């Protein structure tokens, strides 16, 4: 009911992730990611997507948070309890995307393109299979951010620029 | 020019255009439409567009304003005089847009998602005729928004405070 809750999804190279992470410090708000969500499923891959959203759901319920990736934003559409869900989708040209790559993953330019290739292929067929909608939409969010143009720090203070105006804040 | 230009573009019954006229007021700003850009050109389907396109750089330079529709993002952005460009994009659920198009247009649910299919439809043909490009693409916008879930005076106040964060006001 009360509880702010923010979904991160994002492409990747768009530093979603580190904006979700930045975001969750500033404003003391639990942080859950990819990782902490897989490690979660351990505590059928479609059970192990099923245990994953009434895990999410229930975070949820029970904290104000930020979630990122794994389709968070479709799940938590969803449920028709929450009231204050606000839905991100962060996105940058291919110029950009390469740059960060190269530099966080220390690979190379041919490298980095086939990995943002291989994790966005990821990310969207995963979305695809268990939403049955697409990943890539601007329908699944309330707010998709360009950040071709802008800091990690700019985008993240958007973000807040909105759950004010929401009055969530 | 260091003139704020604004570019709405979006979905039709999405009130794109509601936005873009209470942003102009609040701004103090000029406005121009599809149909004012219309009876501009004026006085081919293809020099038409080489026309209008003219039109909207001389009034960007001449002065700010705000323009809603018809590839205006796209166009103002090859002006590479102008150095303070914001593109957005307006969009909404479904239901919504149903709404106001049988409010607006005083039809049918039937008649209105028909007229949806059929206004879109020309937009993304006329879009891609003269850019190249996808009408429905994030990649070719600052800042789409999903006015979904955000009142009036919320849109126009997440469009201002992003002009802010660009350090344009
Ligand atoms: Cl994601
Ligand atoms: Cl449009």
């Amino acid at each position: 009911n009360k509880n702010l809750i923010i979904t991160i999804e994002r492409e990747y190279g768009s530093g979603g992730r580190i904006v979700g992470k930045k975001l969750a410090e500033e404003l003391g708000i639990h942080f859950y990611d990819d990782d902490i969500l897989k490690l979660a499923s351990e505590k059928s891959p479609e059970n192990l997507f099923k245990f994953q959203s009434e895990v999410m759901r229930e975070l949820a319920e029970s904290e104000p948070c930020i979630f990122v990736g794994r389709a968070a934003g479709y799940v938590l559409d969803q449920d028709e309890d929450i009231e204050r869900l606000i839905r991100i989708f962060v996105y940058t040209d291919k110029v950009k995307k390469v740059q960060r790559v190269m530099e966080v993953d220390c690979i190379d330019e041919e490298r980095a393109k086939r990995r943002i290739k291989k994790i966005e292929k990821e990310r969207k067929e995963y979305y695809k299979y268990f939403t049955g909608s697409e990943w890539h939409s601007m329908k699944n969010y309330d707010l998709p951010i360009n950040t071709t143009k802008l800091t990690l720090e700019e985008t993240a203070e958007l973000i807040k620029a909105y759950i004010r105006l929401k009055g969530f804040m």
